[PDB]
């Protein structure tokens, strides 16, 4: 059973939307992206100097998402709920709003932390002034499947809402069950995709401590590598993304044109490390192997690899790796974090948006800052310009902490 | 395609470990449920004190996790992950230590929040000496899937480490994530459940302030009556619990022999209310029906439901509606919740590891405090005595805050 022997019934992407450093609206980062541009810059937040951050730079996103909120959302709801509730109702609005079975519409949102800044102003409450200063809304703005919950209530979802969570490839985990929901006949139609808090202080001082993260200053537009010999670590790059999947029948019902095909979804783990990648990528191979295997595909059909990488030295090599091992290594390869920086748990969901824009729309950005190849890497990373063609089936990456590893096996429409 | 009509493959259930407010040895919680005791005790927590707390009640496990654990993991792990590393070993060599084949060995481990102290620690830490105070080891301490990664480097899984968020529920849905992984081919052997935290000063006052807990704090024995006229809400009680499932004919190779058969799982969702269940009971008795439909089961086959009933007045009510729903409330009902209390994300795994039980033995423990039945309810409630029977099928039922419903059908092996 695949999805091209007519074993799983043929799931189609409806409608996509994300907010990013480049522009809230996704149409927009997609050709800044095109035309070479990066969202990345230097901080300019009072915590960088407060602290003398060693990292001084990332992005902000372009519009922020609390522009958009009002008084109560912002003292009921935590950032990622806040962020989930924007992008749910964007997502509904480009879809045509339309009138589904609510038993039959589920919800997948991963990621990585939840409501954390709300255990810290808890926390800080309670020691200030006792028990009775902390909100009887806390509980449900920290739970981490929060954001989800936020997007089941607001649509109407009575199928199913869910929240895996595994560090950054949560994003790309939540599309990969949404897809198993449906095609296991739990639900026709279902919004799926990732959230996550913005850059801030401790976040930078904890992945900093690691030693994980880009410290050129400098030339902050230049810093993301990935796959360039002179990389030296993540930058981040704040995100959150959705997308509408449905059964091809129910998108035909009610005349929604797909945007591409979501054919199948391979996770696995290594085993090896918690916090580094397996250095021979095969685990992580396997992931995009099993993809492939559930959509009825072989590598050498698949035209395009949106690449996980994050700019570290070790992590770029293990994809590479990977990719090798899943005989996908003659494929386009892009990179999006060159530009977008990492959105820990949103970047899969980010990231699998750019897979399906580029099977719509016939191209691959440039993976920037791409300039000197490295001898370990050996991948036909696209650069300098957007790369044309007939792009038929493609892969997006996505792995994680923990050493989680999740491909999705996309098609054009 | 069923469990009963050989559409999925048979799954059985081959070990169970937990640590609860009655033992650490889950074969000793079971005798001590069966002879009417209660974790549940004065608090005797300095915090109790020192905060004036309105909740002076509930169940600290009998044996602390820590007293398995040296300075060096006790630094350098979350507390939820020196618990799962605590089951994962113990259910690892009550299983006889098999040497599984790790590219078809799964981790699925729930968890209602993660390694928060350690995101309080380490605000502290940056606040009192800057940045480059905070832990090296923070980020993988903190990520709520570090329960579940620990384990799977433990014990050397590769088919993937999944960790579902789901408040209240968690526990029961990576029981059924592990089941989906079995029967859709991604392995053949599990090890899955939840784990939590221990009972602290915040925690209590988050859940206070939501008005949801008991505070019956001069009989704390008394204080958890799921189903009674008296209820008043629910007591908190530690708990961890893992279980190892497998596929029948992997079982048999190596000699296994089953507790019991997973038959089946339903996950929908309310979208009602946040924190308070849908009152007609219609989308939980769905998940109940979508568990018998996977199983291949009718509602007249059910002899036994392990309720959620976590005792809060509106709760209890909408679970017996949706048993009705479900055509389940002819069946013998117990909430263990009455003896070992709520341990919020490991909840639903404890819960299923007590179903298994009582196939296995062919017993229900007597629901505590079960004295004064309520007409809204109206449900065949086990009190007093344990009821001897020759319990075939079962269903355990767990909720959570943002409207999430699971079920998970069980057989008698
Ligand atoms: C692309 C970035 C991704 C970062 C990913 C981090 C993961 C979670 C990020 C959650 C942070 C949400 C913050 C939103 C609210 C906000 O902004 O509040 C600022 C004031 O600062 C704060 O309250 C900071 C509160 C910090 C909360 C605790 C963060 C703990 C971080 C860990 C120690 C390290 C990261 C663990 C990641 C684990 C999972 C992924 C592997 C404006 O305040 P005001 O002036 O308007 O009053
Ligand atoms: C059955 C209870 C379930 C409760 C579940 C609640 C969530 C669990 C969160 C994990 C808590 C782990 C605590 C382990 C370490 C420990 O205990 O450290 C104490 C000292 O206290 C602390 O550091 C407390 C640290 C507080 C951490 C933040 C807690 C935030 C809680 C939220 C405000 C409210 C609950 C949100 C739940 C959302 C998910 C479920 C819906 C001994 O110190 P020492 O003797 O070693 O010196
Ligand atoms: C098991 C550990 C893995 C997969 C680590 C990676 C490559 S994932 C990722 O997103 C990342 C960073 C630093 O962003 C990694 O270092
Ligand atoms: C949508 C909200 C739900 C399901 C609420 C429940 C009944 S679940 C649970 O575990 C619980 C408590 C207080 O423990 C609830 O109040
Ligand atoms: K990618
Ligand atoms: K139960």
């Amino acid at each position: 059973p695949s999805t091209a022997n007519g074993g799983f019934p043929s799931v189609v992407v409806t409608a996509v939307t994300a907010t990013t450093s480049i522009s809230p609206d996704i149409e927009s980062t997609w050709k800044g992206l095109l035309a070479g541009e990066s969202g990345i810059h230097a901080l300019e937040d009072e915590f960088v100097t407060k602290w003398d951050l060693a990292v001084k730079i990332g992005g902000h996103l372009k519009d922020p998402v609390d522009s958009h909120m009002g008084r109560l959302d912002m003292r009921r709801m935590s950032y990622v709920q806040r962020m989930g509730k924007l992008l749910g109702g964007q997502l509904w609005e480009s879809a045509g709003s339309p009138e589904v079975d609510p038993d039959r519409f589920a919800v997948v949102v991963g990621t990585g932390l939840g409501g954390a800044e709300r255990i810290v102003e808890s926390y800080d409450l309670m020691n200030a002034g006792g028990p009775r200063k902390v909100s009887p809304l806390a509980v449900q703005m920290i739970m981490p499947n929060g954001a989800a919950a936020v997007i089941g209530l607001q649509l109407g979802a009575r199928a199913g809402v869910m929240t895996p969570v595994s560090a950054q490839s949560s994003g790309s985990e939540a599309i990969a069950h949404a897809w198993r929901q449906i095609v296991m006949g739990d639900a026709d139609v279902a919004v799926c995709g990732g959230v996550e808090g913005p850059i801030e202080a401790l976040p930078i001082a904890a992945f900093s401590m690691m030693r994980a993260m880009s410290t050129r200053n400098d030339e902050p537009e230049r810093a993301s590598r990935p796959f360039d010999k002179d990389r030296d670590g993540f930058v981040f790059g704040e995100a959150g993304a959705l997308m509408l999947i449905e059964t091809e029948e129910h998108a035909k019902a009610r005349g929604a044109k797909p945007l591409a095909r979501l054919l199948g979804a391979g996770i696995t783990s290594d085993a090896f490390h918690m916090v580094a990648p397996a250095a021979d990528g095969v685990r992580a191979g396997r992931a995009m192997t099993r993809s492939l295997e559930l959509a009825g595909l072989s590598p050498a059909d698949i035209d395009h690899v949106n690449a996980h990488g994050t700019a570290t030295p070790i992590g770029d090599a293990a994809e590479a790796n990977a990719i090798r091992v899943a005989g996908c290594d003659q494929a386009a390869v892009y990179a999006p974090k060159s530009a977008l920086g990492h959105s820990i748990g949103a970047v899969g969901a980010l990231e699998s948006v750019l897979t399906v824009l580029t099977l719509r729309d016939g191209v691959i950005p440039p993976t920037l800052n791409y300039e000197t190849p490295d001898p370990e890497i050996d991948l036909d990373v696209v650069a300098g310009e957007p790369r044309y063609g007939d792009y038929r089936y493609a892969v997006n990456n996505s792995f994680g902490f923990g050493g989680h590893n999740v491909a999705l096996a996309f098609g054009r429409y």
